[PDB]
């Protein structure tokens, strides 16, 4: 048992919910959440300028340090870092991003970083601002993740489209 609410069970591991990551994280608290990252953890905008600025840019001066110190991750890679207010840890997580012209292919790879944990609440990966098509990256997540992972989906209008059209 778990402190998640209000998720529609789509497999036996993974959960998915109209609702906004940073406040889900807020209120849930959970050990991990996951952050739309670019290889230089600038955290800018979509999910992780979000997720930044509920930090008080703390996660920023994090993540410079990081860059600072080990270079940017590889696309499809992630690493470990603090949750801040947040949760207990973030898994900046980057999924290839259309709008660069990388390999969707790597989405895959991208959620394989998820199994590392046991629990996780998390965004669609390379959807919203990295171009991908949000259909795609939950069929990914459902055929790629084996841990249990809490899909919070910003959009509602979105959210019924990837429920309605579930296989
Ligand atoms: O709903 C989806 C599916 C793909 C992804 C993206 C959409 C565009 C770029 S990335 N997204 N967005 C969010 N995901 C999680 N929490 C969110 N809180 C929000 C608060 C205001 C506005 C948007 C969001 C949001």
């Amino acid at each position: 048992v778990n402190s998640f609410s209000g998720y529609l069970k789509l497999t036996d591991n993974v959960y998915i919910k109209n609702a906004d990551i940073v406040e889900e994280a807020k209120k849930v608290k959970p050990t991990v959440v996951v952050n739309a990252a670019n290889v230089y953890l600038k955290h800018g905008g979509g999910v992780a300028g979000a997720l930044n600025k509920a930090t008080n840019n703390a996660m920023q001066v994090e993540s410079d340090d990081y860059i600072a110190t080990n270079g940017p991750l590889k696309v499809g890679g992630s690493c470990v870092l603090s949750g801040h207010n947040l949760a207990k840890h973030c898994l900046h997580v980057v999924g290839p991003n259309v709008n660069k012209g990388e390999d969707i292919q790597l989405l895959k790879s991208a959620y394989e970083n998820f199994n590392q944990h046991e629990v996780l609440l998390a965004p669609l990966l390379s959807a919203g601002i990295f171009g991908a098509d949000p259909i795609h990256s939950l069929r990914v997540c459902v055929d790629t993740v084996r841990t249990n992972v809490y899909l919070a989906v910003f959009d509602k209008n979105l959210y019924d489209k990837l429920v309605s059209s579930f296989l």
